[PDB]
């Protein structure tokens, strides 16, 4: 179930008590691998846990990883490229969507490289709320680290030359 070049997916982010956090409803595959998928949206519906709906003004690269416990999205703002990282499960894609498991703690990177943790208080409290196992927090304590350290190499998404490739690819398929 790995997903075209050129095919449109949803994506959907679940909690750890299987409800549903956020969909989006339309992205572009720009890359499909068995380890890595790399994505394109822009004007796309994006769902609440409400139901509530709301649209992408800007357009945005998704990066998503089989292997490591987080997901990053690449934001294209008047000012520069901002990133949003999910702590998350890894990846599976089916007919239906790409699907992972968000786990609160997020990392907001600035457009000049500088990073934030954010949630840490949120992920204390649903931790304790849906009983996430002990194994799950070393693993997710784990990917903020290596998150961090793969901002700071500037590797995988946060390389300025993934930007150009993954930018460039998407402008032209829309
Ligand atoms: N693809 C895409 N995602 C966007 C865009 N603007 C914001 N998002 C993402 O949509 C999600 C919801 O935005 P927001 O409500 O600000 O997040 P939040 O409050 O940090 O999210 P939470 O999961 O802890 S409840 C976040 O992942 C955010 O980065 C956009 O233009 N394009
Ligand atoms: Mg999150
Ligand atoms: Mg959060």
């Amino acid at each position: 179930s790995i997903p075209k070049e050129g095919e449109n997916i949803k994506i959907q982010s679940y909690k750890h008590d299987g409800k549903i956090h956020r969909v989006w409803s339309e992205t572009t595959i720009l890359k499909g691998t068995d380890h890595v998928v790399i994505g394109g949206n822009d004007h796309t519906l994006v769902t609440e846990s409400d139901g509530r709906t709301w649209i992408t003004r800007e357009p945005a690269i998704v990066y998503f990883h089989s292997e490591y416990w987080f997901n990053v999205i690449c934001m294209f703002r008047e000012d520069g490229i901002y990133y949003y990282c999910n702590l998350s499960s890894p990846f599976v894609c089916d007919e239906e969507a790409l699907k992972y498991i968000d786990y609160d703690l997020d990392i907001k990177v600035y457009p000049n490289g500088k990073y934030h943790l954010l949630d840490e208080d949120e992920y204390e409290q649903h931790m304790n709320q849906m009983n996430y196992p002990h194994d799950i927090d070393i693993i997710l304590r784990r990917n903020v680290d290596i998150l961090q350290q793969w901002i700071e190499q500037k590797k995988g998404p946060f390389a300025p030359d993934f930007i150009k490739v993954w930018k460039e690819r998407y402008k032209k398929i829309r």
